[PDB]
DNA sequence: CCCAA
DNA sequence: CCCAA
DNA sequence: CCCAA
């Protein structure tokens, strides 16, 4: 059934912010399978408890982009995400309206590893037969994204997307009036905005956007769009700006609007991709495949140049991820002689860029992580700056790579840690063991702080802390006992 | 002999526009075969006929440059032609002084496929090792060129040039002074200016030209040309205001002058292609020959980024064939996987640049032409764009694909094409047969405007109509008669 | 014994300017070797003679820089530089704490060949991972080098930096004195500056420069130096700018000062090389090996537009020896089919830019040089153009390729080469034995000025008239007899 | 080798 | 194929 | 690996 993959989907795949589908930004030492529809079912069921402030706050992470900005990733409280997901999957025969949209194209799917949404899963190639086949005939080109649209989405427009803004301000019951009513409870009982990660909000979006792109479609619009980007293809200039005047006008029925920086006008024949994109693969040193293994394996000078080509790329250009980019074209054709330089140069690209820090793990197997005690150095120092800059991805990837590779952490990083305070990090502290008292020091602040809110965005911290049967529960209700009894742990071992 | 070899070369090889050796401007449905050296000296010696405007007019061609900016070419009418064609020759002895011209690089040669003139025949390398040889010592290069060159030659200028241009005044037959008439009739009997395509006009310059050449052979000038560019390479910068000041002299003398826009003084050493020629083959997929059939096919990837990076370079620079270079790298080592998507991007590119039209025929063998019955509207839209851009090369190509893939054409863009009214687009039309009827509402229009230059314009479609058996000969000459009882046809099957 | 060692690399490897690794910037005609410790003792024992004027000049020589600068490189005379190496050689237990310094890259080592101080003979890979060791966790980097280093190197500032400032000041015999006393004596008894091309500077310069280094050091800073370039990795920029203050302070005590036109500080993560590195790299033909020599064997295309691509780089950057970085890529994997077509543009581009004739030596082999006496006209204008350029690298490298080879050289070059009077290009046609009658009135012109500077500089010249036995010794004293009778040949066959 | 002029 | 949105 | 400084 596609219903039960939809349940699935939603609490042993989409919960975390696992939209990514070339590397997780969250580390997969957190996980969110042994989370069976069953226990959800359970978890919605359970009325004991009672709290003073309506609605739930959620684990906050803040990743950094290309150009280091952070984006606000949030985990939701396994209560008003069970819910949500009950309310979301026993309602999909009228939800799944979002599925058929040629127009969007991430959308839930049915996907081998079990994900409804993968961003960027459908891979460049056959992006490009769709552009090309798009682009014909048109010689001008919109790029045209919402301003804020996971941010500032009013969620009570989510009941006036499935059956009209004006029947549903005249009927001021249904099912997306609920669907409503838990997504403001996923988020502190606020109207604007949804939690950025969970596929529970992008199927709000999907839902929100679908008439959008319905009432664009009907005008005889040829358009893409990925999330909030929207691409058009028109064939004369002003076909375009009646394109934009239409998607403000039917943005603002829903009380969203266009970001116009990133709204602009090109002329065709525009590149596919990027620039940069084929700057970097006419000078990769992998872009021929001689089919055998020794013909492909790069020498130490190619790879080198290639990151310095790329660095100079990223440094001239700066408008998109040429060095995520360049290291995951040359990352996987490596040979032995090259690891320990090549991670050397990551080592630098990823202190300076937190973005990079995933890529070590690939590479870290090879290098001896022991050496003259230099590397224990080089990620104390990483996990110092990721303190510093206040980024999540980085630092949580950076205490995977030293936990898992038992190396050692040092106690003032330890302490700029507590005081940067991100959930995450510290469930990986909490995992390691060591740091047991500083945590349980952190968390009776929280307590004695007297905050529903201050609980809720470190809920999975303290979840964890109950798992291990070190500390009690800080709700009263019956959820974290719940999840304890039948089995779920966020950090789960193989 | 190579006088024969002359007269073959101005019939049947050099009569139409065929100068371009990589790929014909002309499709290759119209060709100048089967018009032997017998049948024009028919023509020349009938005296049949009479004629009320002076002189002929010449089928209009219409071909985009790499700019998109129109070079018209010409067919001259075959009476005319014949006459001017066995007066070249049969004075050939009097006119070979332009073979032995060391400074003129496209000139008549005894090629293999029969042409006397082939633009760029000789190749990059050959071109490299004398711009080699010719740079050496020199630290400025001068590139000069005729600012309407063959649209300004004055017809009267021919004997000048045979005898000096004081002892012809003085003179005023001599052969020259015949091959001056012939010139003229050839063009509505206009001393200003030469149709552009058939090697009569090219050898008509390379006489004119000549004599430039040897004036400025005798100061020690060291320079070649190519038809009406001239480069210098000069020790000092004042021999280049020489060159620039005496070529100027020389050319004033034959009413001709310099194009001072591409007039332009550089600094040895300069790189003897143009630049884009050096980064496209940098970034050549195909730079390399593994000697392997199967190393050597390229992946789709490759070639779709490098097709990116040279839509990228040709917007950048825009100083050259950026993309028609970059697509004759890249498309005789396709494989069939990556077949359909090159096809993809070349219809696109064609749709936006007309001059890479002729390329999907070597694309269109492989690739299912019914498929969905996209590639019917594909062609149909590139059409339309045709018509609109008022450009001859792509209509007419894209009017020889349709036809020779059995591929329907659509009335609307019929319509349009009719209004267009170019000779060539609508003498494929002809061949088609389809459009029988509104061809000869055309032709019909034609014959009441009583007009001999209007008959001349599209005296290919009068012929191609006669030769058919499906409209009189307009002209009451006899030249037709003898053409189609020896058998000319310009529309030949194998 | 390492002493031993340093004796046979200041007389026999390092006496010459032969610093640079990858090609010598003298042609190898010009030897040291059969000059060995025992001579250079006997000399400086030697008391016999008188000179009226203190100190001795030096062989000048003018080296082409990438920018066509020119670079005073001087050969020191035999005796001034027998007593200098005698008395570093018998002093380097005191001497030898520069071969311990970790901030100095280019200094003293045991080489190979012989060779106690190569430029640059680390490679860039070695280089490659310290420089990514010491750019790890800091965002600044500071290049900062003395304005006139070895030009305005103080020779008095050879005790300072010995036993420190104040110490030798108050003293004012201790080895260093003598050390001074002997630089001095080596350029025409001058305080300032040092000669440019032997080892011995090299060495002082290393002794100057390592007291810095050391009060460098001891203030924590992570710097190298490459002789006077100083480069700084700075977590923040108030340390740079601290850095940069007491290197000017520590200089600044022995008289020396940076250049504040190539002191710059940029930002982290900034290329280990440079740009046009990176990008000739990424281009290279020659950038991955295939491990058969059929495969890697360029075709004429190939590295046509790798040198063409080269030359647009090297005009448009213009910051770096691109063209020959570029020739050194490519000249070794070349076939015989395009080795005279690389030979031309080599020789073109070696007239534009004297710095790439040294390479035609390595092509020089496999074209024929007879072939249409076109090559005798091209050695010859190259010697012409580096008369009149005032250059002394390429017009000796060139008389070396045309003596070596049989070829040619015409009288007025001859007269522009008197006219110029470069001492290494008269030693050249001296060894030509053709032009005697000539080198003779030119020596003579010497002697008869009557300055003992003129003929030391020309000493290599006479020495060499002397060793043939066609001249008398200018100097009175026995150091030539003494050269001459224990076989001292600065021009020796194999 | 693969353009243009 | 290998990013992002 | 292939330059410079
Ligand atoms: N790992 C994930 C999961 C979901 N999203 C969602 C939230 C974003 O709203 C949407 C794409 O929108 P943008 O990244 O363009 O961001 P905004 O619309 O918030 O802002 P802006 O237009 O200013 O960039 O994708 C994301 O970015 N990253
Ligand atoms: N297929 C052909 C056959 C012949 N020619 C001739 C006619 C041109 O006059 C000549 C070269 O001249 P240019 O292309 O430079 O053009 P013009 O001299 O007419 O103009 P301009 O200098 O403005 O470009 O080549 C051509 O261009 N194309
Ligand atoms: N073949 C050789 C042998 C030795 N050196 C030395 C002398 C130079 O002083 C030093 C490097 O310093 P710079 O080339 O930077 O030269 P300067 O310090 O004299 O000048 P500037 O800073 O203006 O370039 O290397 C050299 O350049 N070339
Ligand atoms: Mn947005
Ligand atoms: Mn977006
Ligand atoms: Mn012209
Ligand atoms: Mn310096
Ligand atoms: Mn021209
Ligand atoms: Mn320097």
């Amino acid at each position: 059934d596609e219903k039960r993959h939809l349940y699935e989907a939603l609490l042993r795949h989409n919960y975390f912010p696992n939209q990514k589908g070339s590397i997780s930004e969250i580390p997969p030492c957190f996980s969110s399978r042994t989370f069976t529809p069953e226990i959800a079912e359970l978890i919605s069921s359970d009325t004991s408890g009672r709290r003073s402030l309506q609605g739930y706050d959620c684990v906050e992470y803040y990743a950094t982009r290309y150009n280091n900005f952070p984006r606000t990733l949030s985990i939701i409280h396994p209560k008003a995400y069970s819910k949500l997901a009950k309310h979301i999957h026993d309602n999909w025969e009228e939800i799944r309206f979002i599925k058929e949209n040629e127009n969007s194209m991430i959308k839930p799917d049915m996907h081998a590893d079990g994900r409804i949404i993968i961003m960027n899963y459908e891979d460049a190639e056959t992006k490009t037969i769709r552009e090309l086949n798009d682009g014909f005939g048109r010689r001008f080109k919109v790029n045209a994204d919402i301003s804020g649209c996971f941010t500032n989405i009013y969620s009570h427009s989510i009941p006036w997307a499935v059956i009209g803004v004006n029947n549903a301000k005249i009927a001021l019951k249904h099912w997306s009036d609920k669907l409503d009513y838990f997504q403001r409870q996923a988020k502190r009982n606020e109207t604007h905005g949804v939690p950025i990660g969970p596929a529970t909000s992008s199927i709000v979006c999907e839902i929100i956007l679908s008439a959008v792109d319905k009432r664009l479609r009907d005008d005889g619009f040829l358009f893409r769009r990925y999330i909030d980007d929207y691409t058009c293809y028109c064939k004369t200039h002003d076909d375009a700006k009646e394109f934009l005047h239409l998607l403000g006008m039917e943005l603002s029925k829903y009380k969203l609007s266009l970001n116009l920086h990133k709204t602009k006008i090109t002329n065709l024949p525009g590149t596919l991709n990027d620039n940069w994109v084929s700057l970097l693969n006419v000078n990769s040193p992998t872009k021929k495949r001689f089919t055998d293994q020794d013909l492909n394996k790069l020498s130490s000078s190619e790879v080198i140049n290639f990151l310095d080509y790329a660095v100079q790329l990223n440094t001239q250009v700066g408008g998109g991820s040429i060095l995520k980019y360049a290291i995951s074209l040359v990352i996987n054709n490596l040979d032995e002689y090259t690891i320990t330089q090549v991670y050397d140069y990551l080592l630098n690209l990823s202190w300076h860029y937190p973005m990079l820090i995933p890529y070590l793990g690939v590479l870290i197997e090879h290098v001896y992580l022991d050496d003259g005690d230099e590397y224990k150095n080089k990620f104390n120092e990483i996990l110092s700056m990721c303190a510093e800059n206040k980024c999540s991805d980085g630092m949580a990837w950076t205490l995977y790579f030293c936990i898992k590779n038992n190396i050692d952490i040092d106690d003032d990083v330890i302490e700029k840690i507590i005081c940067f305070g991100d959930c995450l990090s510290l469930c990986l502290l909490d995992s390691s063991d060591i740091y047991e008292e500083k945590i349980n020091n952190f968390v009776s602040d929280i307590i004695k702080l007297d905050y529903e809110y201050d609980i809720d965005r470190y809920w999975l911290l303290f979840y964890q802390r109950f798992f291990k049967d070190k500390a009690p529960s800080p709700y009263n209700d019956k959820c974290f006992d719940i999840m304890k009894g039948y089995g779920v742990d966020f950090m789960p071992d193989e």
